[PDB]
RNA sequence: CCUUCGGGAACUCAGACACAGGUGCUGCAUGGCUGUCGUCAGCUCGUGUCGUGAGAUGUUGGGUUAAGUCCCGUAACGAGCGCAA
């Protein structure tokens, strides 16, 4: 949870190169070294918990938390997270429309749904192009199968990259927990998490602590 | 020509009121299931987003194709309509 070692050993402290940096993220910076900014991990800790506390006090009252993270780096660690442990997620291309235009995205969760007979039957040419394009809908909307409407919290692990995601969340009102690296901007994210969002090591750190947040918050209730 | 043995009818033509006839005008208050695309997959829409707005995005880009069959990327996601069948 709050152990310097793992955080210090697994990414986190490292920020983006000084040239690419936001002046809004000045407070969460403990200076610089070797022409790179060092995120302050003495202020990450405190906030982390408020991010974990919130998340664990959301599943205790039974709620949904979207796990956004459609990035090469986080494109495998966001499959073995809290979404596999009982949450909704997105790992490939946050389609600009989900949550704000959820009604039109609601009616496109059926790719194989209305063909659960001949999809296991393996026609031939008329099925192969749908078989091929069954994964299409299985990749983009694949992790949003179960949702029952909108969520109540969003958890992005790279606010600068998944900036569209947060614009919709804020537009509707659903709180956003998010890792903000030095080059990103901490504006719009309800609960911030100032930390590295590029190294895999750090990527699992939040995911695994958020996986366990709902894991030690769903059994309680 | 049917017959309660009363009565009735159609027509070559035929007499009085009204008429049918537009057989001139005019596709500029009236065509519906075309008299001009080379066969362009090109023209649009619902919702969402961006803009004070008219708009725009979707439909742009990278590749590919007779060809929105496409594929990969992308504030868009779907759709109306195909050679296939």
């Amino acid at each position: 949870q709050v152990n310097m070692r793992d955080m210090l050993k697994a990414g986190v402290h490292f920020g983006h190169q000084t040239r690419y940096w936001n002046p809004k993220m000045g407070k969460f910076i403990f200076g610089a070294r070797n022409k790179i900014h060092i995120i302050n991990l003495e202020k990450t800790l405190p906030m982390f918990n408020e991010a974990l506390t919130f998340v664990e006090r959301l599943a205790a009252g039974k709620n949904k938390i979207l796990f956004v993270g459609t990035k090469r780096s986080a494109g495998k660690i966001v499959r073995e997270e809290a979404a596999r442990c009982g949450m909704p997620y997105v790992d490939h291309r946050w389609l600009g429309g989900m949550l704000t235009n959820y009604k039109t995205i609601r009616q496109s969760i059926k790719r194989l749904r209305d063909l659960e007979t001949q999809s296991q039957d393996g026609t031939k040419k008329e099925a192969l192009m749908r078989s091929r394009d069954l994964e299409k809908l299985e990749r983009s909307l694949g992790g949003i199968k179960d949702m029952g409407g909108l969520p109540d919290a969003l958890f992005v692990i790279d606010v600068d990259h998944e900036r569209i995601a947060i614009t919709e969340a804020n537009k509707l009102g659903i709180p956003v927990i998010g890792v903000v690296d030095t080059n990103s901007s901490p504006e719009g994210v309800d609960y911030v998490i100032p930390g590295n969002d590029d190294a895999i090591r750090a990527v699992q750190l939040y995911l695994n602590s958020m996986a366990e947040a709902v894991i030690r918050g769903k059994q309680g209730a």
